[PDB]
């Protein structure tokens, strides 16, 4: 086939704003993809690069050889070495779209492709339930609706605040850490103590603090923290995971094979987080949980986006032998203006997720929904 | 003063894109910053970026706080957190139009709130004069002009057709032409001018390794990015193999990622570029981290008039300058878009340092006016 | 599908004593590997290895789940953790027939599979073509046809003839090893790529010695310059000597290219298919090294099957450097063609097959005398 | 002398498939070895490389030649450098032949041609006394038998179902049953019995260190390969963060594969299998090595009755001897099969060491022969 056009969407779904590509080949074969920058300051950015990777590299070209275009995309962008999650945010949601297609060619789902499925189903932990809670007991009150809903798993933000906002400069004051503390023993509490929890810090405090929280928070039975320091820091990251008694898990913002390995190297976390929408794709991610097993570590991949991007997680989690388990934000659905993508979006069963089997990415978009916010078109 | 709205220019010069940020506040003080992303692919994440931080992060902030504004925006926009290129090149040109506003209201260049000038003009080695050289006779012929014009450094790129290496492989015919160039420029410069050679990355760290130890006996000033800038790995492995001096940052960005530079101790000169490092004083505080390793500076500049002027700012106020990069042949390029009224003017590889407030730039807005590419207000 | 059946051949092809495997389904797909077992003492060992594998592991399976099938026979061997190159050259001849299957399940390449193709063909240096040549004269000699045939690099071991004795070798044979080396280069001229396998050497020490006095004839790469089992000489020896290195002939998966890997000692990598782990497994360990700036340069020595299957891997890695071929092979007393269409070379280069699957087509004749096993 | 033949048996004894080798020399004095590959997947694998390596190293050379003979199939085998379990076993295998016929040439055990007895006798833990125990009543009840047998320690897999673990994952309720099994046991077994929880493998570092860390207050003598035997740099996190003492070995070759375990310092156990780790002198080799980093060794043994008998050899020789490793349930499985005039019997946990010539081990060539698999003359 040959690429005959790539159309860019901006959207604006609830307190996300997903962007979504979409390649168009001179057969009538389409391909989705999604780049990882739905929340955070990007968005538009994210929707340019796409933008410029398109104009350069993929018009009139032959979709089937997606090593080549990754490799030509990575190798004469400029900004890919040692480049972050806006150049590779938009080249993961071109190889997405690129394996969709080559599914939809052969006819079966991507798994396939990458060695067959391992799981007919996936467990999943719940996040986002906590909602606009504030004190603990609020968050208390909110583990009920997602525990009823058959989530075994829990994961929130203990030092962060719905205004979702994170930690200012490392520092927070006593009662606020006080307060953190409270937060994670209300949930414990009334969660029961079967359920697992995971407590992501989205960088924490200083290393001191960090270790301390940590460590305070321990007899609570805590599954795993996240990003327990500043991404950019793997010296803390090293020290923090000698210095607590919990596992750590980090990859959220790290980006392909060659920002893992730095990760790898260190032996300072038992689970990586790589998101599709941002490590480089989803060979780029096989890959890199292929390296994990290495390490013996574990892959719990990060989403939260629209339902593109959560579908086309499935492919990978249905193929890679290292699992543990999936991330969901069910309360997404009823934002004010949500904007549902699929026409057949993935259904959550008790906590429980089942593999897609339509070919490809198996998700068809609803022009309709998503069409109102075309933000550019190559051809 | 209030920010009151901020401009983005998405422009076409030549073979560049250069982005520019003006932010405006309510007493008519006007700052200036661009990004560094005015080559490769990326210009419309850029201007993008710039977009969505100036939306959420500046209208109606006051612009003295700088440190707070650039720490809110590290610490809030989520994507900065071992950000790269596009993130930070945002931050860094929103960064410089606050500098730039500073000195204005403060009335004095914004190297003297740095700490004042320690030189009053720097040397400069002259890059993109081989234009389409090819053979090693072309290179050789194109050395004539830029060495006329005063510059007493070049450099080049011997493995690039510029389109750089693909998957870090090359002919054999291809790695001897390589040395071929490096030779021919030798050869037709003499023994006294300083040549730097830019493999933009290279091959892989053994064929890295022996091209660098075969253009050993032309005399490098340096080799420029010897190995994918993602693996550091392989630059402290290269660094204790070749005899020659490295250098690197052109595509490291901030203190955070620059530390991971310095710990390794095997380049000998950093090149960050203040319009993708993270800005003026980033950058400032990136060159103060370099002195504690004996490393010196080399601050890459690759776009419109704009951010060079802003980069000697730059120049002028760090103990450790090395050179200055300069491109001579650009503004001859067709559709070569002039952003400022008095660009930096070089005389005989050497540029006087700006005088005027802030920046010492004044943008020509009728020249930039038809690459509006948005309004945030 | 279902796996209905599994036919282990242990054959007597020249010098060679190549192991193939060939798995049916019930639906008449049939899928062949290789297990890179084809010199040295144990293919035997392979073959039955093979053999329990198999009847453990094949027998009913879908053999679509080749992710869950390796991990199966990775977990319940026991022999596969910290294991060698029998059970994973064993396991890798299993791989390659899945994804044989696969590919003709799809009508497509394994490549295509794996990614899409990068190159259409691939350029090879030359291995054997020194035959029985002792004298450095001799060695001289032999580079005239290897050439005539069009290769631009040649593969060679100075010190076999055998390998090292106990890393030792009398002063006489050590200058004679220098000899040869300079005899090739000064008759195959300035623009030949000469690579030098030392098969693990001597001791550390005197391998330097050996590898800085031979710095001046212009070599490509020393291969396995120490024991594949000393990582720590590996590491010397790369700091010591100005030769690019490579190894990975005798390592095994993932997990045994990670230790090659944090030593950041060589440039290239050589895995073989056919006992690394696998078409998929060599891709992830290839994928791996380009995160420490290394090159790929597969090795093969087995049947035409083997090489064939090798080619469905370079025409989709990013990092390839080179094929690896023995022209003067077919040319044995004894040998025995496996394929219906045999790899041929054309002034140096490969194309890449076209065919589904791994783009072979067995001959059951000549490799049926061969049958060692049936597994149902 | 000379070798005139070898034979080699593949057997179906019970749950196992012992791999044994007889080298027949022109004097009529054979020895007898095994090859550690009597359980998992590959006993055919076994037996073919010790063919193999029969007709190409053994047939018509010295015998008296071991170490000789050891260093030609290690260099000229190719695959022995950088081997695995299925090379080295082959060898080992042979090894312990050679040495069976030497001592029977000098008219004792081969223990005092490596310098004498230390011990007679050598106590022992219990293996295998689990039987198809699930629940941790089942494991509780079990402990009855062994303990009244004279045991004074046990070893179980409380992951296993024997079936290890799948992807090193488990479902919270496996990992929690998997502790109760180990609490269960100890409160069966009292606070005097010494327990050894071998977990194949275990899980991922961070679940397999908090489980090592959950079971810690259950008086743990020590915890067998926590971690992938592949992933040394996992073993060596584990050992820095669990209060239980470390012991790996089963799959680990030859000196040369020891040598990685050593320079870890992070376990105090090595178990090294005579069947796999090369032999009779290698293994002796392996525990000299092992007392220069402060270790004690504990023999693996789990085959046929031959190379049990040869691993007491070993035992009464080296001076950082722990314990022995015996599995009284197979004696009793359908289909065992004796292979020796004279297996090792226990003595309230205790064996004595075997007084005979060579391996002080005889043959019962009735009971083999049935499965001759190959003869190499």
């Amino acid at each position: 086939l040959k690429i005959t056009g790539v159309n860019i969407y901006l959207l604006k779904s609830g307190r996300l704003h997903p962007v979504l590509v979409e390649i168009s080949t001179d057969e009538g074969i389409t391909g989705a993809g999604e780049a990882g920058i739905a929340y955070g300051v990007g968005g538009t950015a994210a929707a340019g690069m796409i933008k410029d990777l398109s104009e350069r590299f993929l018009i009139g070209k032959d979709p089937s050889r997606i090593e080549e275009l990754w490799s030509t995309m990575y190798d004469h962008s400029f900004w890919a070495k040692n480049g972050g999650a806006i150049i590779f945010a938009g080249i993961s949601a071109i190889e997405q779209a690129l394996w969709d297609i080559k599914g939809k060619c052969l006819g079966v789902p991507v798994y396939e492709l990458f060695g067959g499925k391992i799981r007919d189903r996936v467990r999943a932990y719940a996040n986002g339930w906590y909602g606009a809670a504030d004190t603990p007991d609020e968050f208390a009150r909110a583990v009920e609706r997602p525990l009823k809903e058959g989530y075994g798993a829990l994961k929130f933000y203990p030092l962060a605040q719905r205004v979702l906002q994170h930690v200012t400069r490392r520092s927070m004051s006593a009662e606020a850490i006080e307060l953190a503390y409270r937060r994670v023993k209300a949930v414990r509490d009334a969660a029961g103590p079967e359920i697992e929890l995971m407590v992501d810090l989205s960088g924490g405090l200083t290393t001191d603090e960090t270790i301390r929280f940590c460590r305070k928070i321990g007899e609570l039975d805590i599954c795993f923290v996240e990003e327990p320091c500043d991404p950019f820091d793997n010296g803390a990251l090293k020290v923090i995971s000698e210095q607590i008694p919990l596992p750590i898990a980090v990859g959220e913002r790290v980006y392909t094979r060659f920002g893992f390995r730095k990760i790898f190297e260190l032996q300072a976390c038992g689970i990586i987080q790589p998101d599709i929408g941002t490590a480089g794709g989803l060979m780029e991610t096989k890959k890199i949980c292929a390296m994990a097993e290495a390490y013996n570590m574990r892959v719990a991949p990060h989403v939260c986006g629209s339902s593109l991007i959560e579908t086309a997680t499935l492919q990978l989690e249905a193929n890679i032998t290292n699992f543990m388990i999936h991330e969901h934000y069910p309360a997404f659905k009823a934002d004010d203006g949500y904007v549902e993508v699929l026409e057949n979006p993935p259904s959550i069963s008790s906590g429980y997720f089942e593999m897609p089997n339509g070919p490809g990415l198996g998700a068809v978009l609803i022009k309709r929904n998503i069409e109102p916010y075309l933000w550019a078109s190559c051809t």
